[PDB]
């Protein structure tokens, strides 16, 4: 069925982390297969890849990975396979990874870059964890139980063993780990083994008889069984050994040990000739310790030479400066420091006269000059004529070049004998551990490090031993050249044990790697797993080929490992890249009660009450997706992995820490009666148990063992003593764990709480899915340490049971056999007293432990959280998306925004927004206002945040989400999402506080998506199929277009009715802005397919007209104010724009608005019957504007006076307009006057500006006559159609032009007009004024303005005439103009309202500055330099449309050959959005903001969502869409 994880990628191909669970790895969950099936029938897991339309990485871009294509072919690392990245700018690609077996997985990206080369990402890693089965249930990977048993102490037998079994078998683990079971070396120790391919002779013979031995645990027991197994070492004498002593690293394979060798052997030669010289073989003192290594002082260091080693023969080099002094002579460079610089003379020999592998070590005399070219430089330097001062001079050069040499051997042997009398000490003196041992054949004073023989091939060999270095970095090879450990003696050495040299691969030392190849592989068809010992030392590439070729004969291969690298990253790549499926962690470790409470907490599980993962607003909704429509599509048997909601969007794929084996106690570990005492082996072990991973044990603790076994030496065997100590208890806790392990899953199921008060620890274990828990009390015996009491135990909303409870007591001591291991005795005494009180009321259980429980003792509780049961996720999942069935664009707005004010619109002030205590309100009432905080909340597992905290102190919140919806309740389906919410949230309250937040976020969180994917199919393909981005764009259109009670777009009726923004441009007559509806009405209405609704915002400004214009401030059509030039233009645009995208849309011109005033300019009667007096068409509508503005229009604005506008002038108030003829395009306005969008009335008395505009754009506007222009072609082709009438327009005195002239007068000036020529050459046909003059190359703001360098101002409008008339535009000077924008006018998010090297220039806005400063107090700054938003959609639709037709690396070939634009523009494009997709992320409103301050900075006064801002944005991926997506 559902075995599909996603996995994000970056924008740069990196995986996405989902939630923050640590340093992780991207492990996917161990799961059976699904009921009868085998590795094979079906993809184990498939992987799905999800690259982000455009994103760099998408450019001719592929995926590379190592995951065989089918089960059939084999997995080979370096085997990569490719996958093509389906590219677009809108929709995300994704691309499958079917996987069908276990292991290690990764994959890189190639793409090409944007220097047109080719790159490629870091590789990324993925495990899939093998199943274990025994016979066939499943053990999940986390309940495992593990004894570790030593071979040698087994019996001589195999039936001595299968007693040992019985016995584990009884504590009921499950799985068994062997130390090596090989035949073992000369000390015998299991880890030196002498023969990798047969086993332990004093018990098998064949693979067939251990094979055997292990099927039969696994069918007798239910016990699954592994190894160690050995890569870094193997036993001093092993007979291949001698065939092939390469495979170590000797004096040929490893030349710098030689010094390192001839030290050892001064003392395998020195140590038996000890007794003879000097005082102590054996003594005790530390005056005495001084003449014996003064007894190394002369006997050895004396007599190894000065170590020629490092220093150049001095003597012996001018020896044969004599000899050949003949041949090569002279230099003749000036490459020559003279004598002055004494030590720069010295290494300029160094650089130039060297044989090669000058300053490393090697052979004794290894360091030496080159003769001929050193006598060629002296010869130079000093004289041609060796007797004159040569044997001074050569000698002093090689003295000073000598000088770092020496005392690079100072701080050598320093350490070398420092490094000795420290151990020696502790060797034989007791520091801590004892043991004298004089001299012997077999135990020198140092210790072998190297291992000397004689081999077949006739010559004598020296290869070392390894160990490890005190504090090194496990990573540096010590043995390697790197390291001077073997030299300086650094090295705490296994005689036991001989180097492994393998290489940088098979060439590098091929038997060793064949060999080790069929060993991995044979105890691999036997065994389950491997285990290794210090995997940190095993170099990556070695680990990887061998377990990749134990999982080849293996699927399944489990694999465990002691593993601390330097840090938390370096264990998580080594896991990553191994496989390693567990690592080991030592409960022993911790020196104190408060160390272990802290390690069973890493390994503990989650926070109670911790927050669950869902989609949020950071998705895609794809319009087109499957659905669990009541979470009914999964069967139990099909095991699968689950889908957060009734929407499939599959589980995440995130890292997460790397799985656990917790080990009470390992078979290197000093025993609980060593460390601590052995009363402590049942609560440590309990602590242990509790843990939610994988816990193991040696044999031995649990039989309490008095001390640790000596893996070297000892002899006696496991005692058949059954069931001593804690095997009684371990059989309670396995048997616990398989209860549980049964239907706990993943990170987000198992919840812990743990608690250490003095030496108590508690634990409690809870089940997040359905409420059952376990608690552990437990007493810990670290010493005895006196009497000490717990306070009383509380659990809320929990009820409490008594399973079990025990102390555990040291009867006397050890038995002392020789050759049987014998535990402490012990009492196992069963506890009572314990009081479990519960209070009906409260629903608190508390609990009283008993003055009778003696430290080394626990309790255990079954415990069973309130209100949960097993049917409750179901719940919660399910309902949510048939309950917005009936759901409308419109009616989402009341369930996911309303800012404050909206609400308090529908509440008459009394409701608003939640107020959370010690934080705010969330910015929206509806659901985004949660989701913008829950959304990191969530993915930081904040429960300290002030909304956790709120939601457990109290329901509120709860309550306040359903109940807001009484004022919207009688909307389109709102009643039913409602009672969705009612229903869920009635449910939740019912549980104890603490899982409340969790479960309010989870609530929240499904009902929002649900929403979010509801509006995406109620809208048009191209949104309701596109990236995060582009739906948060759209998202928009909901957020701005709403019904209310203080306003409407219609003055009859409350209907929808798009605000500019929100908070502040919502409600009553700050709503409602004729040019701000009509510069949105594409984006976010045409765009996302809302297009009855488009017609509505149509038709009720086309009531309105009046002057022949169309009014900016509507007041609901009841007194619009008309101080609008601009508005009318973009109304005749915006109805273009429907007319061309909307199915029909011509319908829309016979649509008949009553006209509500009157066809004069007649004043103001609102409540007269000549009101509704008559009817207009849109046809009569449109030609009304153009015909009237033709004519002319003059008027004084009725009601002028200061009571609309109280800062402007007596003659601000009449504005006029007309066309001058000569030209063809419209004028208008003046000094007094704020026609425009940018509108900004002067105001401030201190500064002196008041009623004087910032920015009045008196004139021919470019804007205003590429709209013009643009209805004009509108018209004529539809004229051509028959679809309007009327080619006549009447000018002042009583002429008439053809509408189709207008538009050729405009065709043949408007260019010559605004235009600005690069070169001074054309200034005499493009009517220029050169004096007053900024930037060429431009097109101009303004043509013949009041004040006119204002007309020669680089400004963003130009581009919105651009845009919708590029017919006036040839091409080339256009691309030329919009270039200069992009590099002078473009901000990261808007666009700059003017050029910054002008000296009007000023980009911060602030809106109450009271300051005396002209341009900018009390905001006439607002257009001179603030960065503006919607101007950017035009800029960059332009600039997109102009780079496709100018530049030709912009275009690329068609299918059925149309030319469509270049992955080169693609990218530019993207390029400049990210910043806005940056923005809409990260903010709190989901939203885009209407301005901002200079580059980039946030404009306090700016809007936060602005209608405008995001309808330009969609306006670009519109056309890209419809222009080339087919």
């Amino acid at each position: 069925a559902h075995r599909t994880l996603l996995l994000r990628l970056s924008d740069s191909g990196e995986p996405v982390t989902s939630c923050s669970y640590g340093q992780g790895v991207l492990t996917l969950p161990s799961l059976p297969l699904p009921q009868g099936k085998k590795l094979g029938d079906m993809p184990v897991y498939t992987v799905k890849l999800a690259i982000p339309a455009g994103s760099p990485v998408t450019r001719d871009g592929l995926i590379w990975t190592n995951c065989p294509p089918d089960f059939s072919t084999q997995f080979d690392r370096e085997k990569f396979y490719k996958k093509i990245i389906k590219t677009s700018f809108h929709e995300d690609d994704h691309i499958d990874l079917d996987i069908y077996v276990p292991g290690t997985y990764c994959f890189y990206l190639s793409f090409k870059n944007d220097k047109d080369e080719l790159e490629t990402t870091r590789k990324f890693y993925f495990v899939v964890l093998p199943i274990l089965s025994v016979n066939d249930k499943f053990i999940p990977l986390n309940s495992i139980a593990m004894q570790s048993v030593v071979s040698k102490w087994m019996g001589p037998t195999i039936k001595d063993w299968e007693k040992v079994f019985a016995r584990v078998a009884s504590k009921k683990y499950n799985m068994i780990h062997f130390t090596p079971l090989q035949h073992r070396g000369e000390s015998n120790s299991p880890y030196s083994i002498y023969d990798q391919l047969e086993f332990d002779p004093t018990v098998f013979k064949s693979e067939k008889e251990v094979a055997d031995m292990v099927e039969r645990l696994r069918t007798e027991h239910n016990i699954l069984s592994l190894t160690d197994i050995v890569f870094n070492h193997t036993a001093n004498n092993s007979q291949w050994l001698l065939d092939h002593p390469e495979a170590g690293y000797n004096h040929k394979t490893s030349p710098h040990l030689i010094s390192a060798i001839e030290l050892d052997k001064k003392l395998l030669d020195f140590s038996e000739q000890m007794e003879a010289l000097g005082y102590p073989v054996d003594l005790k003192t530390v005056d005495d310790l001084i003449k014996v290594m003064d007894g190394i002082k002369e006997h050895v260091i004396g007599e190894l030479k000065l170590w020629e080693f490092y220093v150049v023969d001095v003597k012996q080099t001018v020896s044969e400066l004599r000899e050949k002094w003949g041949n090569s002579k002279s230099w003749s460079d000036d490459n020559i420091p003279s004598k002055d610089d004494s030590t720069n003379l010295a290494q300029f020999v160094r650089d130039n006269a060297t044989e090669p592998g000058f300053g490393s070590l090697g052979e004794r005399g290894s360091n030496k000059i080159n003769i001929d070219k050193f006598a060629a430089i002296l010869k130079k330097l000093h004289s041609e004529d060796y007797n004159n001062g040569i044997e001074e001079l050569a000698t002093k050069i090689l003295n000073d070049i000598n000088l770092p040499f020496y005392k690079e051997y100072d701080d050598d042997i320093n350490e070398v004998l420092e490094q000795l009398f420290n151990r020696i000490k502790y060797l034989r003196i007791d520091d801590h551990g004892p043991k004298q041992g004089p001299i012997t054949k077999k135990l020198p004073l140092s210790e072998p490090y190297f291992t000397r023989f004689k081999a077949k091939d006739g010559e004598e060999y020296a290869l070392a031993n390894n160990g490890w270095i005190w504090d090194g970095n496990p990573l540096v090879d010590f043995a390697s050249s790197q390291s001077k450990a073997y030299l300086r003696r650094e090295v705490i050495v296994w005689g036991d044990c001989v180097k492994l040299r393998y290489g940088k691969g098979p060439s590098d030392s091929p038997y060793l790697w064949e060999r080790m190849s069929k060993y991995v592989e044979m105890n691999a068809r036997i065994f389950n797993g491997f285990r290794i010992d210090n995997c940190h030392s095993t170099p990556l590439h070695v680990g990887q080929y061998f377990l990749d070729v134990a999982r080849r004969v293996n699927p399944n291969l489990y694999v465990v490992a002691e593993l601390f690298s330097g840090s938390e990253a370096m264990d998580c790549l080594f896991v990553e890249r191994l496989g390693i499926s567990s690592l080991i962690r030592e409960a022993m470790q911790a020196w104190s009660e408060e160390e272990l409470s802290r390690l069973v907490h890493r390994h503990g599980g989650r926070p109670i009450g911790s927050y669950k993962f869902v989609p949020l607003d950071d998705f895609p909704y794809p319009a087109d997706v499957k659905i669990d429509e009541e979470y009914c599509a999964y069967n139990p048997d099909d095991h699968s992995v689950k889908c957060v909601s009734e929407i499939m969007i599959p589980k995440t794929l995130t890292a997460t820490p790397p799985h656990a084996l917790f080990m009470d106690c390992t078979h290197d570990n000093e025993t609980p009666n060593q460390k601590r005492t052995v009363e402590d082996t049942l609560p440590n072990a309990a602590l242990v148990a509790f843990c939610s991973s994988a816990i193991g044990s040696v044999y031995g603790y649990d039989e309490v063992f008095p001390q640790l076994l000596d893996l070297v030496q000892e002899k006696r065997t496991y005692s058949c003593a059954e069931n001593t100590g804690i095997s009684k208890v371990k059989t309670l806790l396995n048997n616990m764990r398989e209860e549980i392990a049964s239907e706990a899953v993943d990170i987000e199921d198992s919840e812990m709480h743990v608690h250490h008060d003095g030496q108590y620890i508690t634990f409690h274990r809870t089940n997040a899915k359905n409420g059952k828990g376990w608690y552990l009390v437990a007493r810990t015996k670290f010493h005895s340490s006196g009497d000490q009491m717990l306070p009383r135990i509380k659990l809320s909303q929990t009820k409490a049971t008594f399973k079990a409870a025990f102390s555990l007591e040291r009867t006397g001591d050890a038995p002392i056999s020789d050759e049987i291991i014998e535990g402490i005795p012990t009492k196992l005494r069963e506890l009572t007293g314990f009081d479990i009180g519960f209070d009906e009321n409260t629903k608190e259980t508390s609990i009283l432990l008993p003055q009778d429980f003696p430290q080394g003792s626990i309790v255990i509780f079954e415990t069973q959280q309130l209100g949960i049961d097993d049917s409750l996720d179901h719940f919660i999942r399910s309902g949510a998306i048939k309950a917005t069935e009936k759901l409308s664009l419109e009616s989402i707005n009341y369930v996911l925004y309303r800012a404050e004010q909206e609400e308090y619109d529908y509440s008459e002030g009394r409701s608003g927004a939640y107020d959370i205590p010690d934080y705010g309100k969330p910015v929206y009432c509806g659901l985004q206002g949660w989701v913008s905080i829950l959304r990191k909340i969530i993915f930081y597992n904040d429960l300290a945040h002030p909304l956790s905290n709120n939601l457990r102190n109290g329901h509120w919140a709860v309550d306040y989400v359903v109940n807001r919806l009484d004022l919207y309740k009688d909307k389109e389906g709102v009643a039913e999402v409602q009672e969705w919410l009612r229903s869920r949230m009635e449910r939740i309250k019912q549980l104890p506080s603490y899982l409340v937040p969790s479960f309010f976020a989870l609530v929240v969180g499904i009902m929002y998506g649900c929403c979010r994917l509801r509006a995406m199919q109620l809208m048009s393909d191209n949104v309701g199929k596109s990236t995060v981005f582009v739906q948060s764009l759209a998202m928009t259109s909901i957020q701005m277009v709403s019904a209310m009670k203080s306003t409407s777009i219609l003055p009859d009726q409350n209907i929808a009715a798009m605000a500019a923004g929100l908070p502040h441009f919502s409600t009553n007559y700050m709503r409602c802005w004729g040019r701000d509806v009509f510069i949105s009405l594409r984006g976010l209405l045409l765009t996302t397919g809302r297009y009855e609704e488009a017609k509505e915002h149509i038709l009720a400004f086309a009531k309105t007209l009046k002057h022949g214009l169309i009014p900016n401030l509507l007041d609901a059509g009841r007194n619009p104010r008309y101080n609008a030039r601009d508005a009318a233009w973009f109304f005749v645009q915006a109805i273009q724009d429907y007319v061309t995208i909307v199915p029909g849309g011509v319908s829309l011109l016979q649509e008949k608005v009553t006209r509500r005033f009157p066809l004069d300019d007649e004043y103001i009667p609102y409540d007269d019957p000549k009101a509704f007096s008559y009817s207009s068409t849109i046809e009569e509508i449109i030609y009304e504007i153009l015909n009237r503005h033709a004519g002319g229009i003059k008027y004084r604005e009725a009601n002028a006076g200061p009571n609309l506008d109280r800062v402007m002038k007596d003659e601000g108030f009449n504005v006029e307009v007309n066309v001058d003829w000569e030209t063809g395009l419209i004028h208008g306005g003046s000094q007094f006057n704020c026609g425009t969008w940018m509108d900004k009335m002067g105001e401030s008395e201190k500064a002196n500006s008041v009623g004087v505009p910032g920015t009045p754009r008196d004139g021919a506007a470019v804007e205003i006559n590429g709209l013009l222009k643009s209805c004009l072609r509108f018209v004529l082709q539809l004229s051509k159609d028959g679809k309007f009438k009327y080619t006549e327009v009447t000018k002042p005195d009583g002429s008439k032009i053809s509408l189709s002239s207008w538009n050729d007068l405009l065709q043949e000036n408007f260019e010559r007009c605004f235009y600005v020529p690069k070169n001074k050459e054309d200034d005499n046909k493009f009517e220029i004024d050169a004096t007053i003059i900024n930037r060429r190359g431009i097109y101009k703001d303004l043509y013949r303005s009041g004040k006119p360098y204002e007309d020669y101002q680089f400004r963003p409008n130009f581009t919105i005439a651009m845009v919708v008339a590029p017919e006036l535009f040839t091409p080339d000077y256009a691309a030329g103009a919009i270039e200069l924008a992009d590099q002078v006018l473009r901000g990261p998010v808007g666009m700059r309202t003017l050029d910054p090297s002008d000296y009007n220039y000023r980009p911060y806005y602030n809106n109450g500055e009271d300051s005396d400063d002209f341009a900018t107090s009390k905001g006439r700054n607002y257009h001179q330099g603030p960065e503006w938003v919607w101007c950017y959609g035009y800029f960059i639709r332009a600039y997109h449309y102009f780079n496709f037709l100018t530049n030709p690396k912009c275009q690329v070939e068609g299918s059925a050959k149309k030319l469509k634009p270049s992955s080169y523009l693609y990218r530019k494009l993207y390029s400049r959005l990210l910043k806005h997709r940056e923005w809409i992320e990260n903010s709190p409103w989901a939203g885009l903001a209407e301005l901002t301050n200079k580059d980039g900075e946030v404009c306090n006064d700016s809007s936060p969502t602005q209608a405008w801002s995001t309808g330009c944005l969609l306006d670009l991926f519109y056309d890209l869409w419809i222009s080339y997506e087919e």
